[PDB]
């Protein structure tokens, strides 16, 4: 166990801590690719939770790395991750701009006001997850064209959207609603009310209307999975398929707003089999 290794293993710990689904999937990659993904997840995880002196530190470390990839830096933030990322950046191409978007997006959240329109919601989704998918693109593809970044973005955005959908109650508890004012009003939904009195027909419909957007985006990515390298395809199929499965979970929980639903490891394993079986 070198020193890099320990850094990467911390990264890995973080990812497995916070995303049982993506770990499950992405741990099935070649060693080189799965390490890179650990580093990037961790950096992003670190920014998402960073909340404000830490976040500028993380931005500064990343600017360092981008300017002078092959210098030693005294990282202000988390040194274990920045080394792991710096190591990646030496061998692979990192969309630094996408990190800066995510960072920007996370600033703006300290004064979160509700989105006026779906457009704003989809634009948050980009900043929060579309950005991640872009950062990962060079890792999961042999040759990176515009439609490679496009797909991975679309996947990223839809997964974030599936997040929102699972997390509706929890998010309300933390004084956040991600459904847009225009869509709430059109569908006649008061999220405060549903939280108290259970679900109804108007909620289900709004929730089902977003769900439709996700499933559709998921399908659109499956039919373009080829843009990713051959080892990564079934991995990315898996990750996505597990995450759509989250939607049927919420349905069986009757769209509850008083627990995180989950896809038990056995189901995860079932799906790896279905997907693996046709590769
Ligand atoms: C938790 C989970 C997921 C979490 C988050 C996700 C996302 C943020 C997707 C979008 C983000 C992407 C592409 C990059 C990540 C980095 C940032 C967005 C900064 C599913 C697995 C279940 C767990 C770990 C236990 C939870 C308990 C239950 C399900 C009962």
């Amino acid at each position: 166990m070198t020193m890099m290794d320990m850094n990467f293993k911390y990264c890995h710990k973080i990812m497995k801590k916070h995303s049982k689904s993506f770990s499950y999937a992405f741990d099935l990659l070649p060693e080189d690719q799965r390490k890179a993904v650990w580093a990037i997840y961790a950096v992003c995880r670190k920014i998402d939770d960073s909340i404000i002196q830490f976040l500028n530190q993380i931005k500064e470390d990343i600017q360092s790395i981008e300017k002078y990839p092959y210098e030693y830096h005294h990282f202000q933030s988390d040194r274990r991750i920045m080394m792991a990322l710096q190591h990646v950046a030496q061998h692979k191409n990192i969309a630094f701009q996408s990190f800066y978007n995510l960072i920007d997006t996370v600033y703006k959240d300290q004064h979160f006001t509700m989105f006026e329109t779906d457009a704003e919601l989809f634009g948050y989704c980009y900043g929060v997850a579309g950005t991640v998918g872009e950062v990962l693109t060079p890792i999961l593809s042999d040759h990176e064209t515009h439609q490679t970044y496009d797909v991975a973005r679309r996947l990223g955005e839809s997964l974030q959207l599936i997040n929102i959908l699972r997390d509706v109650g929890e998010d309300f508890e933390n004084e956040r609603i991600y459904f847009s004012k225009q869509r709430l009003k059109q569908y006649e939904v008061d999220i405060a009310e549903v939280y108290q009195n259970g679900v109804n027909n108007h909620y289900i419909d709004l929730w089902e209307y977003y769900a439709a957007i996700a499933e559709k985006d998921f399908r659109d990515v499956m039919d373009q999975i080829k843009v990713f390298s051959i080892e990564a395809q079934p991995i990315i199929e898996l990750a996505a398929r597990i995450y759509i499965e989250i939607l049927d979970e919420v349905r069986q929980a009757n769209y509850t707003l008083h627990e995180r639903v989950f896809v038990e490891k056995r189901k995860k394993a079932k799906l790896f089999h279905e997907i693996n079986s046709k590769y």
